[PDB]
C-alpha cells in the first residue's frame, strides 16, 4: 500500500481505498464486539441508550473529524448513524438474552 | 485496549470504542487523501457501481447487517465524491 503522493495511477488509488475501507468495516465489526460486552453492565434496558455518554461522543468525533481534514457536520452524522444503530442492535442483544 | 471478553466494566468498554472510533475518523481523513490524489488520473460510474456489494459483503463477513453497512458506504462515496469534484474544480 502506497501513501498518496506515491499512488501512480488509479490501480494504487483503490487497492488504498478498498484496504482503508476494509478497515473501517473491520473496526465496525469490533465495534459491535463492545457494545455487546456493554450489555453485561448494564443495569437495566433503560441504562442501554446512556444519553450523557451520547451526548458527549457526537462532539467529540465532530472534533476528531476537523482534526483530521473533514467536514464536521460529515462526520457527527455518520457517527449518529452508527450509535443509533448499535444502540437498537444492543437493545435487541440485550431483550433477546 | 482490552479485548471486549477481558472488559470489566464500561470504563474499558467506552475506552475501547473511543479508539476505535478514532480509528475510523483517522481512515476516513486517509480516504480523504486518496480521493483528492486520485484527481489528476470523475464520479466513476463502473467504479462505485462494484464498490458497493464489495462493502456489503465485507459486512456480511464481519457480522455486520449489510444494509447499514453498505447505506454507510453510499453516503460516504457520496460525500466523497462531491470533495473530489471540489477539489477538481478549486486547483
Ligand atoms: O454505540 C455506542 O457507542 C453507544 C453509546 C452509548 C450507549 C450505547 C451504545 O451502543
Ligand atoms: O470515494 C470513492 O470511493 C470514489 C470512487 C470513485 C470516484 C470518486 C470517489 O470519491
Amino acid at each position: 500500500m502506497k501513501t498518496p503522493e506515491d499512488c501512480t495511477g488509479l490501480a494504487d488509488i483503490r487497492e488504498a481505498i478498498d484496504r482503508i475501507d476494509l478497515d473501517i468495516v473491520q473496526a465496525l465489526g469490533r465495534r459491535m464486539d463492545y457494545v455487546k460486552a456493554a450489555s453485561r453492565f448494564e443495569a437495566s434496558e433503560a441504562a442501554i441508550p446512556a444519553p450523557e455518554r451520547v451526548a458527549a461522543m457526537l462532539p467529540e468525533r465532530a472534533r476528531w473529524a476537523e482534526e483530521n481534514g473533514l467536514d464536521a457536520p460529515f462526520v457527527e452524522g455518520l457517527f449518529a448513524q452508527i450509535i443509533h444503530w448499535y444502540i437498537a442492535e444492543q437493545i435487541k442483544y440485550w431483550r433477546q438474552t
